[PDB]
């Protein structure tokens, strides 16, 4: 699908069994997703945005289907204002910005 | 031109004379650029992301050209860690996601 960007690329996503809607973000490199609880071990670490750092939850390796699309990739969770595909998910389904 | 998302999507923007290098952001509403010298009337502004707030002065009506491409729209001045292209000038230039 071509996604125009008069509104927020939302799209639906399913990870650990449960359907979520996440914004399709080239400006960030990392997945991030707000407070969930998904399986495996995790491991603390700092990511940092306009506003400063939040502490979150590393998982490596989690299967996402965005909008039908499958990626494995690493997911960091935590308190984030809204749930972020970033570009180690955006690359495997083959995403591009196209102007 | 087509971008992939294997390296952040960097483009060289003209902005009050000025050249800089920005991120093609479809994950911010409006653009967020550090601090510059700016010409016109402001408003002071709050916007929030990953981490907290931070302020930022509103410029509206402000002509950037994005890769070759012109826009004229608000932009927000602050102390961002990077410049931002949010969807308010993307659109203006035809940007789209697509896979
Ligand atoms: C979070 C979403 C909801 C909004 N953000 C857009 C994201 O694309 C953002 C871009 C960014 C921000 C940075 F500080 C540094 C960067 F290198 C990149 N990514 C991000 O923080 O990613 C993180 C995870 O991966 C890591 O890699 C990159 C950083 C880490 S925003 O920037 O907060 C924003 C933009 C405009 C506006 C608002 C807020 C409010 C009004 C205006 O419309």
């Amino acid at each position: 699908p071509q996604i125009t960007l008069w509104k927020r690329p939302l799209v639906t996503i399913k990870i650990g069994g449960q359907l979520k809607e996440a914004l399709l973000d080239t400006g960030a490199d990392d997945t991030v997703l707000e407070e969930m609880n998904l399986p495996g071990r995790w491991k603390p670490k700092m990511i940092g945005g306009i506003g400063g750092f939040i502490k979150v939850r590393q998982y490596d390796q989690i299967l996402i289907e965005i909008c039908g699309h499958k990626a494995i990739g690493t997911v960091l969770v935590g308190p984030t204002p809204v749930n972020i595909i970033g570009r180690n998910l955006l690359t495997q389904i083959g995403c591009t910005l196209n102007f």
